[PDB]
């Protein structure tokens, strides 16, 4: 019925002329959120993604809806509910990141739980896509990813995770740990960062991380290297490829992600991985786009 | 040491840079809102010494609203910045002509105001308190501290306004908005209501009658606005008509008869600022300067 699910929150961005936001006197929306980021980049490579979620009914859920709507998000399980808030974000001008204020605290994707999954349409679905935001995002989230990741694999269906950290969402940085290397007991294929995988597993080498969440069970591991590209570990073996010259993250999990459902070998997926990671950096390819490239 | 105090939230206003639906915007620019917030900027910039007292966020939308409100000469002193709690904001459209705001207030910091915020002695250092229908309307913490607000400043011996307004959505049932509106008119010196409001509040239909309503529960002054027909008043001194000129116009009536009585200027000579006020604000709130002019 569908290629890929994700459960996350987005918000509305507005984008501040630089300084302080106090100073600013107009903004442009855009949109946020880490799991729709990766929703995007699989709906315009030609992908059947839903996305599940909550938001308000004001303008600004309307405004997310719609915008996921038009990149040909299947957006039927996201509940609109007037009696809760979405959130929304500040971004000042960079001329040198800039920093991003936040306004979430209780916002209606918070509240999501357990009971908010629906079982058939999750199972529906070939592929589950997780980050470590979503469950970052509250008390009642992190029960909700747990179970999502739990029922997919028991149905014998793709479990992606991508071990994203956010410090600001979790309590201390040893509870973040704790729940992000207990997800990955639930995932079958892991995306991390190296600086992450350092942090979350103490190993120093990319092959070190690679046991690591091959040993919490895990079939496939792809470390992010940055310049240097990608290091894989599989059940089909090992090894590295080579990336780019030169946001990577979210689009090197589009490019691992598409390609093995594409079917593609571990390494050609990877390659797509650091092509679109590389690429959006500067952005998410269509379809056009990926094959004129080679 | 202050001419005038008043207590209310003020929010950040984001209005739409194009005229369709809130969804479909693009930009939006930063303004003020608040109708305590906008009749204080009146009143300062008419030369007075205005004291405002109320809670923001230190977001950076409370960090705009504390620095709009301060540039403005208005003495910010009683403005708690809380960290703990959340600034209010609002979306207007653009009219092509024809606009609606949507709101987003609640659970707010200034939401939280009860009567401990009150500090008594501070109060009491201004000639006038000016108080609407909009603060009692806030949470079940800020109709206390508008009724002890006003009984303070009467015992005192100080001068009390009271403008009506009426804000339904922040009010339970319609009718506890009725009885409690009314029962702050128990507290006021000079009552400020428009015709509408009056015949919504009194059960009265000629201003003949809505003032003698607000008289009899212990009023010394009630102008009634009429719109471009301009004002009746009725006061100790007697009753009369004011023209009102040709062409947010409440607040501009109350910035203006509110400054003259203070100033020294008779009832009449007030009504007509009042209504010279509301007027130009229809067409912004005058500086002493442009004001002088006429
Ligand atoms: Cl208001």
């Amino acid at each position: 019925a569908l290629d890929v699910i994700t459960f996350g929150e987005a918000m509305m961005l507005l984008v501040a002329r630089p300084g302080p936001l106090e100073h600013a006197e107009a903004f442009h929306k855009r949109t946020a959120g880490a799991e729709t980021n990766v929703a995007i980049g699989l709906a315009r490579l030609g992908l059947k993604v839903g996305w599940a979620s909550r938001l308000g009914t004001d303008s600004m859920g309307r405004y997310l809806l719609a915008a996921m709507a038009a990149e040909g998000i299947d957006c039927s399980h996201v509940v609109c509910d007037a009696t809760q808030k979405t959130g929304f974000q500040f971004k000042g001008k960079v001329t040198d990141d800039p920093p991003v204020e936040y306004h979430r605290k209780g916002s209606a994707a918070s509240h999501m739980g357990v009971a908010d999954i629906d079982e058939a349409w999750l199972l529906s679905a070939r592929h589950l896509h997780a980050t470590g935001v979503f469950p970052a995002i509250s008390a009642t989230t992190l029960p909700a990813a747990r179970k999502t990741m739990d029922l997919m694999r028991a149905a014998g269906r793709s479990v992606s995770f991508d071990p994203n950290l956010r410090p600001t969402l979790w309590a201390t940085p040893e509870l973040m740990r704790d729940a992000i290397n207990d997800l990955a007991t639930r995932a079958d294929w892991v995306l991390p960062g190296m600086e992450e995988g350092r942090f979350l597993t103490g190993e120093t080498t990319p092959e070190g991380v690679a046991r690591f969440y091959r040993q919490l069970g895990a079939k496939l591991v792809v470390v992010k290297l940055g310049a240097e590209g990608a290091y894989f570990d599989g059940e089909a073996g090992s090894g590295r490829v080579a990336g780019f010259p030169v946001g990577a993250g979210d689009g090197f999990a589009v490019g691992v992600i598409s390609a093995l459902l594409d079917g593609l070998g571990v390494p050609e997926a990877v390659k797509r991985g650091a092509w679109i990671g590389a690429r959006a950096v500067q952005g998410l390819p269509t379809r056009a786009e990926l094959n004129a490239a080679k």
